[PDB]
């Protein structure tokens, strides 16, 4: 029963090996697993000058995770031929907490091409600039909301019983009980936030001279940067174009 | 697709220890044509490339409505989408009123009235109601647009009438699926090119 | 006992490989499988110089996904020769969430192309273009109405039981009780709403010059893109078609 | 007892394999079987300049679906020997949402063959074009009524019982002690509504000149096309004719 598992093992990790060998920039690989909690361990040679993108690492890494049964795309630790550990998934004293920087870089990177593809017609191809801050907001937010509509009218309050007892003698003793059951109107709101929402955005764009531009050109470039960017008064972003000549 | 990979392939091999995933083919007017994707999570960046599909197409369907009437090049345009990924389930539960007695549904109703006469009266009256009841269970998308900003660049020809400009501006909106209720903004400028 | 598992899945893997071998622009694949939940990892060796497209990738994945007892398409890793996992399901996200844009897209073009089959007998073949936008709703919808009718008028109540003691001395102190028990009707509906349907379209048609459209012209044009759209004002639908020369 | 059900199944796909390429326009099939749900995936090489129509898939997706114990027609994956995923039930990513679109277009192009077989004996072959969008209610609906007649008059009412105690001293003390029991007409419908009903018609259709068309003649064609519809007030159904020379 041992000694089968392990010669199953030992011919699976060459099989697997094998076949990631043969797929390019991949003069050999070495995987090694840990069945028993799993994991494995893939020490790819690629092939001299080369280097698999950062999504070229989830290639091996589900081609690993996947052809092993149980086995989560977290464990696999991917290293170069001078080590190079690639996956940061492996060095955990945070490993989640740097990857809002790569995020923010993306969203901010967005942003910039966008507001550089909007004035590079009107300025010229190389006369803007921008660079953009975003505050992101990682919080994590759950919301319960419950509310009641509110039945303190009786031409819209909802009974489902109600007993009206009215007593009168006539020195004038009357009496009026009166229990009354409701139904009430109910909503019930759950929403789950976003992790990795925008926060707050400041841009800061310098457009060339050609001689100052006009201030009615300038201000219409300030209203397609600010329609570049998905400007809100609500999220308080700021926006500064400033004209000046580059060098 | 398969012939950006040609020149990615192209430029990276080319330089040594330059991998492909790293470089940014753009054409001459935005158009980042390189997929990239980012590790960490892999769900919160799902949501960028999601984002840039439905600005591009929006994009796409203002520069292929007004590229017959300005040109095929004199018009550049860029949407930002600032979309809702919260997951949203949400539960209403109505009650129709029955105050009036004239719309109230009885299931029982134990009516006793005396009366002596020093009038010495009494009414009592248990009432037992079904009542109309409405349940609505919404799980909200997650992925609407929540608001649009467009700005559109036109060149001049000299500058375009006002009145062509008031109805570049009208196609523009029915290109975005323009809402006042999500405070979407457009903003359309005719300058001349470069 | 294990050494026929492993066998019987060695010769499946081989048997499955050379049948998507068999596929066109396929040099050699290589499926690995997964089975004890299972999963698959296939890194397939495409002819050189062609590409899979999107959903040709889920004709081989639910060739693989369903030739494999228990194991769903959401599993199965393909991975080019070059790096590049092409299938993005890896995440725990948001691969349904653009199967909406396609399915957007879909809609859209199908009213384009109505617009243009019927305006294209009166304009001329490329004298029209229109560009839809569908606002669509993919939220999951649930209701349950319950509706009572009134009882209240006598003349259309049901009594199912009805007790009237009726006491009279006569100083006239009289006595009326009167328990009523009431059958009623009731309807129950029970919708479960549609996930897809067009909240509201926004239709741009240009027609070009022949030379001014006349007024009239442009009004029947008007009418029957309003008629190819599904116009409905309870929708909020909007319509603007301009007539302007081409280039 | 496993090898034995291995060396069967992994015979019986050949059995079956062969079965189907024997079928005209196939020059090679490769029927896979999982069954430990079941599940089957069949890879078939068409005849050089051939197809399988939609309704012959059918014909081969039954063919397997029955020669196999439990496996429905649901989970068999066809592809072509060119990807071509040719059975859509086995799409991954909801499987639904645009079945409807085919749906709708069916309906449609059925509507709009009819107008145009029609009117084509009148104006001509092709001196008419018509565009039929279909809006169609998906929402699954049940619905549960249950009515009661009134048993308000006496002359109408059903009794089980009655108990009718009548006292009376003669000063005039009376008493009337009246219980009674009723049996009460109750219907009970229970609607299953049809999933792809048309809730409202939009058609627009042109004629082409011979010279403007009398209004007499117009009234006619109108009149005509809206029998062709199925038009009708309480869907909200809109028509549109002009009359517009062609181009």
């Amino acid at each position: 029963q041992f000694s089968e598992q392990v010669n199953y093992q030992r011919a699976l990790e060459g099989e697997l090996a094998r076949t990631i060998e043969t797929l390019g920039p991949v003069k050999s690989a070495r995987v090694h697993l840990a069945m028993p909690s799993p994991s494995a361990s893939v020490t790819v040679t690629l092939e001299p000058g080369r280097a698999l993108d950062e999504g070229q690492i989830s290639a091996v890494v589900h081609l690993v995770s996947s052809a092993v049964a149980g086995l989560p795309p977290g464990n696999v630790t991917l290293v170069d031929q001078s080590g190079h550990l690639l996956t940061q998934s492996n060095t955990s004293g945070r490993d989640l907490n740097d990857a809002q920087l790569k995020f923010a870089n993306d969203v901010e990177s967005r942003i910039q091409r966008r507001i550089e593809a909007i004035l590079s017609p009107i300025v010229g191809n190389g006369n803007v600039h921008a660079q953009v801050t975003a505050q992101l907001d990682f919080a994590n937010k759950e919301q319960t909301e419950e509310h009641y509509s509110p039945n303190g009218d009786a031409s819209k309050a909802t009974l489902r019983s109600r007993q009206l007892n009215i007593s009168e003698q006539v020195p004038r003793s009357t009496q009026r009980n009166e229990t009354s059951n409701y139904e009430v109107d109910r909503t019930i709101r759950h929403t789950k936030m976003n992790v990795g929402d925008i926060e707050r955005l400041s841009v800061a764009v310098v457009v060339n001279y050609k001689l100052p531009l006009t201030a009615d050109q300038m201000k219409q470039i300030e209203d397609l940067t600010r329609e570049a960017m998905g400007f809100s008064d609500k999220r308080g972003d700021t926006l500064n174009v400033v004209n000046s000549p580059f060098s």
